[PDB]
DNA sequence: TTTTTTTTT
DNA sequence: TTTTTTTTT
DNA sequence: TTTTTTTTT
DNA sequence: TTTTTTTTT
DNA sequence: TTTTTTTTT
DNA sequence: TTTTTTTTT
DNA sequence: TTTTTTTTT
DNA sequence: TTTTTTTTT
DNA sequence: TTTTTTTTT
């Protein structure tokens, strides 16, 4: 069954929510089990329309593998990155679509900007989503995203009983 | 006629307020003038009740004296200070209630916590409003008392034509 | 009566100009005044057609708040910021223009570039003007801009006669 | 006759290609020869189809001015550089096409990022080009620009005998 | 009309005051106006006698000059100053009485000591007065100082309207 | 009415005078103020003829603009500036007359030398007026000029009431 | 033939061009070639007449010597020369015009002042056309340079067929 | 007497 | 509502 | 003999 | 127009 | 007993 | 909705 | 396809 | 044209 | 009571 318990973080102009999507099995004719769709840990920004109320219909999500999620959880305090996604990549709309998702540390070190900018070549749009998120905020998310890179790689399958 | 353009600062569970009160003169019989009360700068602090709104109601005083202010605007990035008030000074009812004002940098060094306590001993109350100040902001406040620091000492009357 | 004093620098491909917007004041029935639209400090950017002549057609706005004020008169010679605007904040509009201004040091230290973008999702549209600005004329900034800071908040008022 | 012999980078999502286009000159009456247009060092951009395989149809250009080529090869390895070009300056289609191309570190110390970005308010499309270039690659371009700085500029044609 | 708005220092053995004098200005025939007296910031000390009571009678007066005071605004926490005035200067009671000012900073670090000495060689006296002054009072005094400058130099008659 | 209050500074063997020239305005017909001509801070320089006596009928003026005087109050100790000025600039007599203004840090970093250079090359002169000041002279200036540039560019015609 | 292809770089109140001047060889009669006059690279410094128009009529020429040249090459960032030339050396006419080039970094360290200084004695003249270049201008004079300073010298023709 | 010029209301 | 008080004109 | 391959003219 | 001059083949 | 609240499935 | 793809059992 | 333009021979 | 909003007198 | 003085309009 499926399970909601996203982290989330709501700032001035925008909301930040991430949560893991475990990998999918196909079951072998040999017996066991071979891991076959990725887990990722999802992201999702949207804006903030109004007084402290937000616009889930304007959302934009972003999916981070296992060595993006790698990248996240081994920066120091002055690191930043950036990972560039096609959402259609390889498909038939690939360049249509273009999201970048940054991690910036703030000037005072008092923790990062977290940023998703997406640019619709088809509909003409150009999207983002910025959110502030403290020491504390990615200190959470480092920690839960640790606690879930092994899950989402399905290492949580090598178990004893 | 009274003028009301505070500078406030509105955070997650107070707000905080400043504004300079002038100073009052006394008409000498010689013809010349004699400054009397001295100015001071405001502040008011009052909680947040509910979401985004704020209890008036509940507001306490605090009122900084040119020598106070002084201290403000001088301060670096790394200091902090505390001032201690009792209200009614050398009336009847001194020693009753007691105001400190303390202003100490916040870890980071994206800014300062600005708290004043009030602890009345006729009520038992004990109340505390603290208040998050960016560097901007505490910016605004330098700059802003600055410039009024000369007109709550009166020297804005000592003026060429 | 309208006043029409702008600092202005003019660049290659790009102008920039400055000036303070007063405050409005609602004159209370109790007899006072008090302050209404807070004043800002208002910049304009407008690109450079042909040669050494600018497109006052084309030109952008954005409106430094007395918070974003402080924020740029106390920013080091290393030091860089970026503010986020939505002209139609909270009205119906809103979510279709989007402006970012950035301040940031040129690599030399000779200065920054100040930059306005311009993101209409309504017209497809995707301006920036970029604008050089040496120390010198930043230093006019910061005390022009120190200087009408108290004025944008109205503090002006709280004269002595 | 016509040289194709260009210097090219592939990579994840795109390609990057230099070459020089020599200027041309003008036989005077006089007699001599006075250069006419001005050589650059023509950058070639495209995206990556497929798998290991590039989209030449989508192709962008920018020319390096002599200039910007002695600000490429005089980078240090922590410097970054951004050029911003308008295709049709001057022209009566101006301001409607604008390319900016970015030369940054990487945070590993390992190279360069350099992205052509391109936005057409004509035709409603963002583009934009990312290719990482390693310590050695960089190498072979600041040899091989400065190889061909004196000929873009067209000092060749100073040669005894 | 005349104003009386000195800042003022009260500490153990003696009292500190400071106030500015504004320029007086000559009307020319030609029309306009000519600064004749220059201004200062006038300095009065005064001895406690008896407690936390101040003998007025037994005051002495310093004259900070435009330049004096230029000095004074722009010393650093660890710099002292020394002026020496003679009040009947180039007059026929010249080399009789010698006031001699000193600002020094403590050993702590926690502010200055403001001295005035005065010898009359006509009445045989021997004055000194010694003021502590906190960084927060020198601070009110720069700040104070600084506004009064432009003031004591007549600058505030170049005004727009 | 003309003000006459410039700050002046009387050395060895030339004198240096500073003072404020107000923008001037013309009023719009639209029935608002529209700034004309620019102000400036005026220097003027004079040499010592005999004995601390100075020829006021030699001397020479170099005006700064909005931008040199924030060049001049941004100065660190250890800096130094220079500024060059063409009066008839534009005009039929441009090229003619050449003036040179540098400061220039004294060895000791007790001040600066002042100087300004004039050659004019329709009268065949070559004029060099150097005076030495001080930090607290240099500091007056600083001050006094930080004062006047809200006023030479007109901005104290944004005033509330 | 004749070759006219000079790096240029035009600034606010100057223009300054390089070019190269080949050496002139001296067929013997022993059948080899022998080296006669030397080459240099020649700077052309013009002033600007009017707005972005400059005045070919009075322009000034300062030839660099290779030793000169191999001085300009060489220099650091913070490093300043002087050159300092008699057009008519060793003639008749010698101590009449007196040329002097310097390189100076600007404060910032983004570039450096080139200027050519001309008194002449005979015509009563003092000329100085100064410009301003960039850390790239820099860089593609020094790479040209560097390309040139072998054919100046002549040893181009040291070439193996 | 003064370095100018670029965009409005 | 506000920490006061000390010295004149 | 040589690490190849990806995009044109 | 250009700072020259010093030693050969 | 516990600082809440903001967006879905 | 989600950047893919490469090697087995 | 390409950011231009300013001064000669 | 301009990022808003929160508390009085 | 106050350190002055030097150059105009």
């Amino acid at each position: 069954g499926r399970v909601f318990a996203p982290y989330s973080v709501f700032k001035g102009k925008a909301a930040l929510s991430a949560e893991p999507r475990l990998p999918t099995f196909n079951r072998l004719d040999s017996g066991g089990v071979k891991l076959n769709r990725r887990g990722v840990i999802m992201l999702t920004f949207w804006p903030s329309v109004g007084e402290r109320k937000y616009d889930w219909e304007k959302r934009q999500l972003f999916a981070l593998s296992a060595t993006e999620v790698g990248s996240l959880i081994s920066m120091g305090t002055r690191d930043s990155s950036e990972f560039f996604h096609d959402p259609s990549m390889l498909s038939s709309n690939a360049g249509q679509v273009r999201k970048s998702l940054s991690i910036k540390p703030n000037a005072d070190g008092s923790g990062y900007f977290i940023s998703l900018s997406v640019v619709n070549n088809n509909l003409k749009t150009n999207d983002r989503f910025t959110v502030p998120v403290t020491t504390a905020e990615f200190a959470v998310m480092r920690t839960a995203f640790s606690f879930a890179l092994p899950h989402i790689m399905g290492w949580d399958r090598f178990t004893n009983r």
